[PDB]
């Protein structure tokens, strides 16, 4: 009956889905606005940008989930220290068994977008992501949930989940945090050797070049991006695609998104950027 | 939108029922949902009455013939639709909200993100109908998200559906209680169904065999599972023009576990072109 212990202004850590559900419900009834930032731990500046965006909302209480979904790199104590330093009041750290007490059973089947782009090499990846995101949304019942624009296809699929299942949450996409030279933040970046790390800037350089080339039209944008990637050694491009903002076919003019994925040695990198045609 | 207590308020827009439901919840009323495909009968009304019994309840009945749980072959067009009787019945029952969405409002983007049920969906009713339960679970998930009820009510008649809905609720961590309501029957035992209207007089007479076989089995079960099944089979075999599709005795969760002391016996049979379902609790031994 009693609500689990919660101490305002401190980092409260809960591993039981029931506990965070009860605390979240109690906080909502005290008027606070529950913000959710889902992560897979091993926190970096990208995740912290999500946290800071959530904190800006007046009356916010921020819930950061840390869960490695086996269905879709673990430094527990440093993660929590970072969150404490950011003023996060709730960390939700469940086990696989807690999230999946009956094993894999009912799941989310995404639409056809999930088979495209990243879903090429990993046809079940987004099913896993949308299943765990749905569950976190139901457990926490946040007013808003924050995702990076980094994993843009993921973000679009989440927006499809929310629309399709009539979820009441607001989905907030946060602009990608980048290193000084433009490389999109990722825990994978540290795996690159110096030659690879130098070559890796070509992804962001190609995309930014395309965004500015776009005054000259879609083909000029695509060709500019390809030219930049073509100037990099050891960058195996998996795709470079200009789509509309919802990842359907790019319209003749208007707003779109340019997405790229590439392999450097054994490391796969992704990037994307807003494009306006003409 | 407006809401008038003690009267039947009908909303077609998901946003209207969502706003009204949330407002009611925030003023302390508990919201009950009874999801139906219309063509209401006393079985549906038993759900409504159970919902009404919850103190401080406001009852939302949804009526939507969900196109996603039908396959090609004319079944969708053939489903009974009795809009005027349905609403008249809800008024008579004191129901305050009817949610009657359009297909376009529910599926503005057609088939996109859906619910994939677990392996139970490929058995029994789902065996020859591979996407049927995905269709059911998808619309039920949407209705639950639109209405955000405290409790949602289902009949035990569609027992497999009920079990799958409990799976949906558990697996997606949904904050709703699922209430299963025992099957309402005609005087002779025939389970209530919107399909009973498709039995001619001879078929109606023969149709008592399903409930007779199940109830016989439930009492035969003191002598074990074989006795129970064989009693049911005998009754079905003695019935003119009953073509059995399946008769299965399973664990109560219909899941990947063997029968213990508590089981469910399920039957599906055809009388002419009309497919009827029934099921009953079984206790094995004494
Ligand atoms: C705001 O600028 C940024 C920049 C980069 C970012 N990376 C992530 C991130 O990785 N989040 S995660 O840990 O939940 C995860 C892990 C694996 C897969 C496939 C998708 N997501 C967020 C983020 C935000
Ligand atoms: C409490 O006693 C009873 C007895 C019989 C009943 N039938 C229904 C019923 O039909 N509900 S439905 O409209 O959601 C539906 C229609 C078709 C399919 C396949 C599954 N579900 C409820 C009910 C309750
Ligand atoms: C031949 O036996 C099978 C076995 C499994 C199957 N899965 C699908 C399937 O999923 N199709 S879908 O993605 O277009 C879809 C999903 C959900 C809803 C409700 C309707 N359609 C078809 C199918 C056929």
């Amino acid at each position: 009956m009693a609500i689990p212990a919660f101490h305002p202004g401190e980092l409260n850590v809960y591993s039981a889905p029931g506990d965070v559900a009860d605390v979240s419900r109690a906080l909502r009834l005290t008027g606070r606005r529950v913000m959710l930032v889902p992560t897979m731990g091993a926190l970096h500046e990208g995740h912290l940008a999500l946290v800071r965006a959530a904190k800006r909302v007046p009356g916010s209480v921020v819930v950061v989930s840390i869960f490695v979904n086996p269905m879709q790199p673990r430094t527990p104590d440093d993660d929590l220290a970072q969150l404490r330093a950011e003023g996060v009041e709730i960390a939700f750290t469940p086990t696989t068994a807690a999230m999946y007490p009956d094993g894999l059973r009912t799941t989310v089947q995404p639409g056809p977008l999930a088979a495209e782009l990243e879903g090429g090499p990993r046809p079940t990846h987004f099913a896993g992501v949308l299943t765990v995101v749905l569950k976190l949304l139901q457990i926490v019942r946040p007013d808003r949930v924050f995702f990076g624009e980094k994993d843009y296809q993921q973000l679009v699929l989440i927006r499809q989940l929310v629309a399709d299942f009539n979820l009441d949450v607001a989905v907030v996409g946060v602009p990608t945090v980048r290193e000084a030279d433009g490389l999109a933040m990722s825990s994978r970046n540290r795996y690159l050797d110096p030659a690879q790390r130098a070559a890796a800037v070509a992804l962001s350089a190609a995309l930014t070049a395309a965004a500015h080339a776009a005054t000259a039209g879609a083909q000029a944008a695509l060709d500019a991006a390809r030219a930049v990637l073509d100037a990099a050694p050891g960058v195996a491009v998996d795709y470079l695609e200009l789509r509309d903002i919802g990842l359907g076919p790019m319209p003749l003019n208007g707003s779109g998104r340019l997405l790229v994925a590439a392999r450097l040695g054994t490391t796969r990198l992704l990037d994307n950027i807003a494009i306006e045609i003409g």
